[PDB]
């Protein structure tokens, strides 16, 4: 019955045939993206009508198309022709990522290149790169993908180990031309293996891990319904899938005692960006949105048990639509357990003689999607305590290229003659908050040092300020860890028992935001990773921080126009836009293959409960 | 065998009888501190010379003594009068906690300002509280403590919830005299109570929690030789106990290829302060240093299995001396657990064909340590990636006071009329570095941003910058957040393969430093509070950042008069301390027991590997 269920493989199917039936989707036509749209505000009351948004492309170079379907009707909504040069290309197909290697493998400017370098045609991979925009006025209106090369020894090698640096070409994926080849001169390529899996590599492997089994004999806490409705240790939740965004939480709220609290309406990962900090021409477009570009959902893997996710584990498997409007189930895609966290709670009081300790717990959301070189985890954990957080794990290969002979400001040696191009993984969330209801506002909360003097006697005092932020134009906000900046996100018109607004403090880690310069084409295309904090009016059109369509797409949309409207956030329904991220430079460590590295945000209870959530907790 | 074991009651009741044997341990003498002294600098070498370092109280009024006592010989070392005005008063005696209320109960002053009250002497409990130093000329030179009162309306009752705000006495615990009592008016005290374990506030107990087991059918992959010797995936280190800082690890090494790779020679937390931000004389001068005051080791708890400690546990139970000399075992006082810390390593490559996942897994040694309301866990962590990391767990019960009529600026509202002072709790983390060694220097590594222009000309670019720090007169040091910065801990005469010195990157969590006014008595106290990062020359003298006596003690010693003697530090034998800490404005959900928080710092390998040093772990 929930509106808030995950797409079927029927509802897809029926998506194809009404648009089938409509004359939108003939034998030319693809569908770049397709996901179910949230119920409008207040659509409790009215009877389901589950809609279903969709980006179609067209390989003969017609106009692309979005159009909205109601499934529940059978009927098309809209249908609209996109321009593309105006709005933005549509996402990367998967079909495109062989066609960039293909084409260069019979173009003569490509090939003359190999040949300078002793290169195999067979054994140089193209990875299919995001163009971004610059300089070239040609890409403009046109679906463009830049090339850069990999030799792969053989079949199984990684190919990662052998980049070919001095070499870049552009290709456009709809009239299958290569529009520019550019060779800036020969490079070594960097000759020793990546094999990770090679015992000549590993060594012998250990043998003095002793197994970890992780069980629960009565089964786990939690329970589902509906598909995807959870219900755990008091929160309430649903867990959608959308193919752009990946996993999606909905309705989080909390029961206490017999009322159930809503806290963030919708919660999402609604862009990440990869920007490089290498100014070689044979690099310095390199800008990845794996959300926007890419759509991170749909490279979602198949989580294997015992391997993947430990434990008691309860799996959900999405279905998304392919190219010609087909279901396409990611089996075991989403992995569901609740574990063990250490001490809650404790105390052993002298006064007393009670002694107490409570364990702590939390339940975990995740996937883990797989973008050519990068594979990236994301975890939603919620807490007894009334915490909830995300954590991103970051691993797979790092993207390499030559290292410079004399070295380099922009990149890190791995191996000899093997660089590693300095970049950051910029995420932001798209917080929709809904604090006990929809009327929220956020206040910044930062430490006040107080001066010694009168009042103050001893120098000891300190105290803290907050402000509120009443209008878009003032709510794009940045860090100041010194200061201990939070930002608390309360609802003015429901008062705990103490006559205090309820609330949760957003505790950021304070990573830096995006280093390139202001002027750069990488500050307006992700002008959000430029500023911690953004606080929009909810609007069900701004659903992302770079707008619906990102690919190829200069500055114009996303946050900086949404804000523009500057609308009152004092005590409305608002969307907080939170960017974090990691500053990596490779090191020798992260090469073969990179161990984990995280980064993430919280939100913890601040004056929400009238005590101690977790009272209630048994021991033992 | 080692020189690095742990105290055996043996050894205890030795010291003991060396002193008595010596004329320094009569009847009115007593122990307010004993410890192991870590063997010398070189002196692998020589045979063992175990050695005693005691603090010798006497409750008659007679001067103190520091000694030094060598167990091996059966000898003392040598014996020196301590001047407590000058240099300190000895840590707070456990017999001492009692003495402030059973005084209190007899003065006729503490009887008036309970008779204005209308608070029975039988249940009004005092807190034997660190007094400090400020304007009151007669505390020099004498053993004092000041006394906050709190009401027990029965034996098992939670005496936090019943603040008696507006009364302080200060009594001195030798002569057994009470100095002063000021009472600054009644306030009303707090009347809901705080038994967590009362029904009536706990209501009924969640039935919803199933089991979690985590068993290892195998047992545990490290192994315990020579009582706290561990051997872990490649880590090497031994396990100390002290009574003043608890946990203290010794000689973390790594075991690459057939190299035993030495990294941290010592690490502790060596000092701990708690600063109250209350103005009202009442706690204006309520700062404790955990650590240094009160001995954190003496008063560690027990850990109960499948309770404190999850999984497969192997317990030290730790030997301290109690105030006569003789053995006082601490059972189950050092818990020690390997625990799965979810995915280490993960691709899955396009081109190869290759899907790749590798589990992590960390070592955690761990203790727990109650201080009248605050109780700490202190967590270290090993992992497989070369990673160290250092955990706090603060929870117990808030400290609290009166909420005053009309509102604070430097209190928060619990419960009705029940008030919770803000603090910090601030630790001083000790790292006696030996990076492949003892010849070791600290550089400061800053991200760099870079403008548009000639040479990076699509303003992508960005770097970072590194400065050694070369003499302790530059090596103190604050957090930037926004720029990224940490600091490389490298060693310049052991490069790795690629020709670079190998490192170790520090990774703060950028928490604000000490509030107080910088001419406060605490931030003299407590200077080393005030800055993120010290780099000291290694002395064997120079153990805390605040000196032996830190009781009743002023500025003079510790790190500020440590690094005066502005020492070479640009690849030496040197020694990082590094503060961090908790900011806490007290929330309603802190309220009647705190749910815990945390705080900690890691260190991450950064080029002392050839490579991932986890290629060689084993699938499933
Ligand atoms: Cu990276
Ligand atoms: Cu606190
Ligand atoms: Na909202
Ligand atoms: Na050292």
């Amino acid at each position: 019955a929930s509106p808030f269920r995950l797409a079927s493989a029927g509802e897809i199917s029926e998506v194809q045939g009404i648009l089938r039936t409509a004359g939108l989707l003939g034998p030319e036509k693809r569908i770049a993206y397709l996901g179910v749209l949230d119920p409008a505000r207040g659509a409790g009351s009215e009877a389901e009508d589950r809609r279903f948004r969709v980006f179609i492309h067209d390989v003969s170079g017609a106009r692309p198309q979005e159009v909205t379907v109601s499934v529940t009707n059978g009927t098309v909504i809209s249908a609209v022709e996109l321009d593309t040069a105006a709005t933005g290309e549509l996402p990367v197909l998967e079909e495109e990522f062989e066609v960039v290697e293909q084409l260069l493998a019979t173009d003569e400017r490509w090939l003359k290149a190999l040949a300078a370098r002793n290169l195999d045609v067979s054994k140089v991979r193209v990875a299919p790169l995001s163009a971004g925009v610059f300089e070239y006025a040609e890409e403009r209106g046109r679906r463009i993908l830049r090339g850069l090369a990999f030799v792969q020894d053989f079949p199984e090698d990684s190919a990662w180990a052998h980049p070919v640096d001095g070499l870049v070409a552009y290709v456009d994926v709809v009239s299958k031309e290569v529009t520019r080849v550019i060779d800036t001169g020969v490079f070594p390529v960097p000759a020793e293996h990546g094999n990770y899996t090679d015992p000549e590599l590993t060594g012998p492997l250990r043998t003095t891990q002793k197994p970890i089994s992780i069980t629960q004999p009565e089964g786990p806490s939690f329970t589902v319904t509906g598909g995807n409705h959870i219900e755990w240790e008091k929160w309430s939740l649903d867990v959608g899938f959308d193919v752009r965004e990946g996993v999606v939480l909905h309705n989080i709220a909390f029961r206490d005692g017999d009322r159930l609290r809503p806290i963030i309406n919708r919660a999402s990962i609604a862009e990440m960006v990869v920007p490089y900090g290498d100014p070689s021409p044979i690099r310095s477009w390199q800008n990845y949105f794996d959300t926007g570009e890419y759509l991170v959902g749909q490279y979602a893997n198949s989580l294997e048990l015992g391997c993947d996710c430990l434990g008691d584990i309860t799996y959900l498997s999405p279905v998304i639509s392919d190219a010609f409007g087909n279901p396409r189930e990611i089996r075991n895609g989403i992995c569901m357990h609740e574990e063990d966290w250490g001490i809650l709670a404790k105390h052993s009081d002298l006064w007393s003689g009670i002694n107490y300790t409570r364990r702590n717990r939390r339940m975990v959301i995740s996937f883990f999607t797989t973008i050519g070189n990068y594979d990236y985890g994301f975890y939603w954990y919620l807490y007894l305590d009334g915490t909830i957080e995300f954590e991103a794990k970051a691993t797979g290969v790092v993207f390499t290229s030559a290292f410079p002979e004399g070295g380099s400001d922009n990149i890190s040696q791995l191996a000899p003659g093997l660089g590693a191009p300095f970049h950051q993984h910029i995420f932001s969330a798209r917080l929709d908050m809904a604090i006990d209801g929809f009327t929220n506002r956020v206040e910044e909360e930062d430490v006040v040092r107080q001066t010694m003097g009168p009042g103050n006697e001893r120098g000891n005092a300190f105290s803290r300020k907050r402000t509120v932020l009443t209008r878009e134009s003032e709510a794009v906000r940045e860090a100041d860890a010194r200061t201990g900046r939070t930002w608390i996100i309360s609802n003015p018109e429901s008062k705990n028992r103490l006559n205090e607004p309820v609330g949760y403090k957003l505790h950021a880690h304070n990573q830096p935001t995006l280093l390139a310069d202001p002027g750069s084409s990488i500050a307006r295309r992700a002008a959000f990773a430029t500023k911690d904090l953004w606080v929009t009016r909810y609007a069900d059109d701004e659903r992302y921080p770079t707008g619906d369509f990102v690919n190829q797409h200069s500055g114009g949309a996303g946050l900086p126009s949404y804000i523009a409207q500057d609308r009152d956030i004092d005590g409305q329904d608002i969307v907080v836009w939170h960017t974090f991220g990691l500053t990596h430079f490779p090191r020798v460590e992260d090469w073969p293959i990179m161990p984990v590295d995280t980064v993430g945000f919280k939100l913890r209870p601040e004056g929400f409960f009238d005590r101690s959530p977790v009272l209630d907790v048994p021991a033992n």
